């Protein structure tokens, strides 16, 4: 498998562009930025709102827990390569505690509202609008040779008042290289694509489109998360139960993938459940035939058959968003 678009971005660029192991960090000055309060955490960091002491601006300060040299230069390089693209988080500075050497990444401040409280108040139009904004970022980073590989609500910050959105947390992102084989322990479980669940290692950009489809399904059907498996074998069952097992078998054989004896036994046999079987009282104001057509074109086992970010921004599901813009 090779990507149907942008396949050659890193092939034509100077090696310094993608050879992140050759980066040397220009360290800024730790004292320019003071932590004000904690706002987030994860496996690999703590995240604080802070202040720039020179100008009195807000910022966000992301302190990293101990990380390999290699891993951390990948994140920074990708962040620098993409600074200035539409809806991509802006890295402002990189700094370190002198005594302990702990690195901190400094970012623009976004004034966010948690997805779990925000989404259930979003209108049909708002849903269209923010997915579109999110699609801008996706097309941008794919156009520059990068997969994000961790799309999900927790990683998309939104200031509902300014109607702005940024894609965050580039910790798991990689450069795309034609034919390169990749680690499948990426994305978070509810947003992992079939290719990862079955060990096809030569994935591309299209993985981020499955995750988006997951995020989308969850938003229109009011069902967080949409595919709810307890572990990686359960995640694939939970997909096969909606998409049906016929599609799976064609996928496997197309790419000649032997499934695992036990997994195959878990997955079983299941027919296709139509998208409309998920509509209910709480959700029918958000589910329309354009929403479903769009969703259907994102969630395909075959990664080569999903829409590109660039083809999705033009589906008629987003027509009114496009016309607000052109004016
Ligand atoms: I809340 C929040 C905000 I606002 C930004 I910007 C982040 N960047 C990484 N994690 C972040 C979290 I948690």
């Amino acid at each position: 498998s090779k990507a149907r678009v942008y396949a050659d971005v890193n092939v034509l660029r100077p090696k310094e562009y993608w050879d992140y192991e050759a980066l040397t960090v220009q360290w800024g000055e730790q004292d320019d930025y003071e932590v004000v309060r904690k706002v987030g955490r994860g496996k690999y960091s703590e995240v604080f709102e802070g202040i720039n002491v020179n100008n009195n601006e807000k910022c966000i300060i992301k302190i990293l827990k101990p990380v390999k040299k290699k891993k951390i230069k990948r994140e920074i390089k990708i962040l620098q390569n993409l600074c200035g693209g539409p809806n991509i988080v802006k890295l402002l500075d990189i700094v370190r505690d002198q005594h302990s050497k702990t690195p901190s990444l400094i970012f623009e401040y976004v004034n966010n509202t948690d997805f779990k409280v925000l989404y259930p108040t979003l209108t049909d139009y708002d849903i269209r609008y923010y997915i579109y904004e999110l699609l801008k970022a996706l097309d941008y980073c794919h156009s520059q040779g990068i997969m994000h590989r961790d799309v999900k609500p927790h990683n998309v910050m939104i200031d509902h008042e300014l109607r702005k959105l940024r894609l965050i947390d580039w910790g798991l992102a990689e450069f795309y290289h034609p034919g390169k084989e990749y680690n499948v322990r990426v994305a978070s479980r509810y947003f992992k694509g079939p290719e990862l669940l079955v060990d096809l290692q030569d994935y591309d950009y299209s993985l981020d489109m499955w995750s988006l489809g997951c995020m989308f399904a969850g938003m229109i059907f009011r069902k967080e998360p949409f595919f709810y498996g307890h572990d990686n074998h359960d995640q694939l069952v939970k997909i096969a139960k909606v998409l049906g097992t016929d599609g799976l078998n064609v996928y496997l054989n197309k790419y000649r993938i032997e499934l695992d004896p036990q997994l195959e036994a878990l997955v079983g046999r299941h027919s296709r459940k139509p998208w409309l079987k998920f509509m209910n009282a709480d959700n029918q104001h958000l589910v329309s035939p354009e929403a479903i057509d769009f969703l259907d074109k994102l969630l395909r086992y075959d990664h080569q058959e999903r829409l590109t970010a660039l083809e999705a921004m033009t589906h008629p599901y987003f027509q009114q968003v496009r016309a607000a813009e052109n004016s």
